[PDB]
């Protein structure tokens, strides 16, 4: 069908996984995070686009960090009303780690789309870049991931709110 950098692959499939075992409805961390998982595969398919691919490589990147500060300004959100201090400042800190990482991803994303169908570029340069985004790529859907589950973990230590908290339904038994 199409090539596709198999380890950006493997981090979306990683992320999604994760994510999918709950219901986005009432869980926009669980939506975002669906989307960064979809987006990032979809960028795996991308990387290995020719010049055409270009602009798609770099609005993709762009998307998947506007999906990124959602997942960032609603974590904050579940941090100011969780009791425990230890779950709190977790989520503060991943917080503060995920604009950087998916800075780093727009940055990375065009000088791999300023590579694409190019000629005078060497295995090395390319190679070397490719390296770098896909190391970038798994760090944020680690970040993500982590944030995930430090969210429900928060959720124990919040006072349900209907409307007003994040709802964690499994959608399938965690066996599955």
């Amino acid at each position: 069908n199409q090539p596709v950098n198999q380890p950006i692959l493997a981090a979306a499939q990683s992320l999604h996984q994760e994510a999918t075992q709950w219901s986005s409805k009432g869980n926009d961390i669980i939506a975002a995070a669906k989307r960064m998982a979809l987006l990032m595969a979809e960028m795996s398919r991308l990387v290995r686009g020719g010049s055409g691919t270009k602009r798609a490589l770099i609005q993709c990147a762009k998307d998947i960090a506007k999906a990124s500060d959602e997942v960032t300004r609603l974590a904050k959100e579940v941090a100011k009303q969780c009791t425990d201090k230890r779950i709190r400042t977790n989520l503060l800190q991943v917080c503060e780690r995920i604009p950087t990482i998916s800075t780093q991803l727009k940055i990375l994303s065009t000088v791999k789309a300023t590579m694409l169908g190019r000629t005078n570029i060497s295995d090395e340069e390319s190679e070397q870049a490719t390296e770098m985004l896909v190391h970038n790529a798994q760090n944020l859907m680690q970040s993500v991931k982590e944030t995930v589950q430090e969210a429900e973990a928060a959720s124990i230590k919040i006072r349900t709110d209907a409307g007003f908290t994040l709802r964690w339904v499994q959608k399938t038994p965690w066996y599955q």
